[PDB]
């Protein structure tokens, strides 16, 4: 029948109680799993949210049990990180015709960009020509934009990679997809494998390959799973690498901007630093060099969440403000400015949030007096501003801008990074009551820019910001258990995540879930055989423009009713969350 093919790969809903025993749960990729630590995340108060998300983030450094999935500290992963450092070094010693590309979509794209800059800085500092570049689904504009639709074309990934690989002779492509999921990446990797004279593909993600996506890519013939299975075979002769440790599920299910973005930096910074440090010394990279850096990143988590109670309070001020239709501003310098901009933007697609609700500023790139005259006027008593800097920044810009903001608003707070025994100039000191200071012990550093100091702080800020943004919106009641129910379907992955959420919360069959989702999407047009048979992009393009697609589809199933009936029920309830909660009872 029509639609049987497009949905061939979908697993049937299990009958109640045999979720485990049907083998459906064992097929849910780790990156899409519900994290059991957060099954009651929607009931936690602010301090528990922080405690629960800090605990989920720490799963990154947790070791393998005794059967089970390799992890970051497993010897198969570290031995792969070594071999990859090894190949990065071959390129470092022959920079003529050599290039290192870091490519991802969404947050994997954002991460790739940061790291390409840093390692380019490092090489400038040594007087060598920069060898790093990034690639982000949707071009470079995507780095600071919410643009979830762009990851779905393989050809587009292959074009972008063909532009940048110019007339180079040895190219390392590090494709980053947390879920081993994005067709953008899949196409790059497959292309590298069709020309291993020039290309070396390295695939980075956090699912076992056996959970990689296996649904058809619209412009391509292989699935992500097949591409990855073929890379893994090539690794035996060291012509491709798959670097995929499990790091456990996300605190908010499928939200791979959190743990997944963090692990991506931890994993790649570690490995590239190791490679640079050890070329200088004319020594091969080794597990022991990687470990030093890895443990430093793991100290960084401890150091960061030891400041939890102040994180919980920044959380509340952020949540309070948005409950009143207020706005929230994130202001910081150099690379922490950017990380602020990334976090705010991600709130758009993650929570259905307006660009103004949580916006980030770099001193989007609005400098000292430009921000004073432009943004400063339009503030208000309920808003919130957050300053993010090190005590090595122009601390004179800092004090100024806060002084003016303290006039137009009082819900300020800040995030400050210091080496130990650095002190807060007394004007600045006095403007912040409960302040978030994070002091970093002395560490001896090989290079001029102190790149390891940079990485720790970027990462620690990421964790604080992500925990605040996510926590703030959970507090508002917009998350259901640990799922975001009311997402906007803007790509095929989210299409599937929606369908899985319908199977999970409805318990009804695969065919009914799918029918209800397509009706919801395409309403007011009815299911035709064309629509049943259409490629997933057709449903995505139409869902992307609508509101409450998933809750409307769920209600339809629970009440066993039409789309007309569920829509009017929804509009006759105080809110979405309210209506779904009641219906779930
Ligand atoms: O497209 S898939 O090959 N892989 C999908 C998913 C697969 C899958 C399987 C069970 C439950 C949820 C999900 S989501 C995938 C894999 C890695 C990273 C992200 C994503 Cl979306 C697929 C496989 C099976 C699916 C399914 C999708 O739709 C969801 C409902 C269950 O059936
Ligand atoms: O790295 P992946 O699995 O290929 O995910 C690619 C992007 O969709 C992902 O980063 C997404 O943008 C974020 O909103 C996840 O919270």
């Amino acid at each position: 029948m029509p639609g049987t093919k497009r949905f061939q790969h979908v697993i049937e809903t299990p009958e109640p109680g045999k979720w485990e025993l049907s083998g459906y749960e064992a097929a849910v990729p780790i990156t899409e799993k519900s994290n059991p630590l957060t099954q009651d995340l929607d009931k936690a108060d602010a301090e528990n949210i922080v405690r629960l998300l800090g605990q989920c983030d720490a799963e990154i450094f947790q070791e393998e049990g005794q059967s089970t999935y390799q992890r970051l500290y497993s010897e198969s992963i570290l031995t792969t990180m070594v071999q990859v450092a090894g190949k990065v070094q071959e390129v470092l010693k022959e920079p003529d015709g050599g290039l290192v590309v870091l490519s991802g979509g969404g947050t994997s794209g954002r991460m790739a960009f940061l790291m390409s800059v840093s390692f380019n800085q490092l090489m400038k500092g040594l007087g060598q020509k920069p060898l790093y570049t990034y690639l982000i689904a949707g071009g470079d504009r995507s780095v600071v934009a919410s643009r979830e639709g762009t990851e779905d074309s393989a050809l587009h990934g292959i074009e972008e990679l063909k532009k940048v690989a110019a007339g180079k002779k040895r190219v390392i492509v590090i494709g980053i997809s947390v879920g081993l999921s994005a067709p953008f990446v899949a196409g790059q990797m497959d292309c590298c494998m069709n020309n291993t004279a020039v290309f070396l593909p390295v695939l980075v993600g956090f699912n076992p390959v056996s959970m990689a996506r296996n649904d058809p890519i619209e412009d391509w013939s292989s699935t992500f799973r097949q591409v990855a299975e073929r890379m893994q075979k090539m690794q035996e002769k060291q012509k491709a690498f798959v670097l995929n440790p499990a790091i456990g599920p996300e605190g908010l299910s499928g939200s791979s901007r959190m743990k997944g973005g963090s692990a991506t930096k931890i994993l790649l910074e570690t490995l590239l630093l190791a490679a640079h440090k050890t070329v200088d010394q004319g020594i091969a990279a080794s597990q022991r060099c990687l470990l030093e850096i890895l443990r430093t990143f793991e100290r960084a988590h401890q150091v960061t969440y030891s400041q939890s109670p102040k994180i919980a309070t920044l959380m509340k001020s952020v949540s309070t403000s948005l409950e009143k239709k207020g706005h929230v501003y994130l202001v910081g310098w150099q690379t922490l400015g950017i990380i602020a901009i990334m976090d705010g933007v991600e709130c758009i697609h993650t929570f259905g949030a307006d660009f103004r609700d949580v916006r980030g500023f770099l001193i989007f790139t609005f400098s000292q007096e430009d921000f004073l005259t432009s943004i400063l006027p339009s503030l208000t008593e309920i808003d919130t501003v957050v300053f993010i800097f090190t005590l090595d920044d122009n601390l004179t810009e800092v004090q100024t801008i806060v002084e003016q903001v303290k006039e137009k608003t009082n819900h300020i707070q800040a995030l400050a990074h210091s080496t130990v025994g650095q002190t807060l100039p007394i004007p600045l000191k006095k403007l912040f009551p409960s302040i978030i200071s994070i002091t970093w012990p002395l560490l001896f550093f090989e290079y001029e820019g102190n790149f390891i100091q940079k990485f720790q702080r970027e990462l620690s800020t990421k964790w604080v910001l992500n925990t605040v943004s996510t926590g703030a919106h959970v507090l508002l009641g917009k998350i259901l258990q640990n799922h975001m129910l009311d997402l906007r379907i803007s790509n095929s992955k989210l299409f599937w995540r929606a369908l899985a959420m319908l199977q999970r919360f409805s318990g009804q069959s695969k065919a009914r879930c799918i029918e209800s989702l397509l009706r919801a999407i395409h309403f007011p047009q009815p299911l035709s055989d064309d629509i049943r048979a259409a490629p997933i992009s057709c449903h995505v393009q139409v869902a992307h423009e609508k509101e409450q697609v998933i809750p409307i589809a769920l209600l339809s199933l629970l009440f066993r009713c039409s789309i007309t009936e569920a829509q009017a029920h929804l509009a006759a309830a105080p809110s979405v969350c309210e209506a779904v909660r009641s219906a779930l009872a």
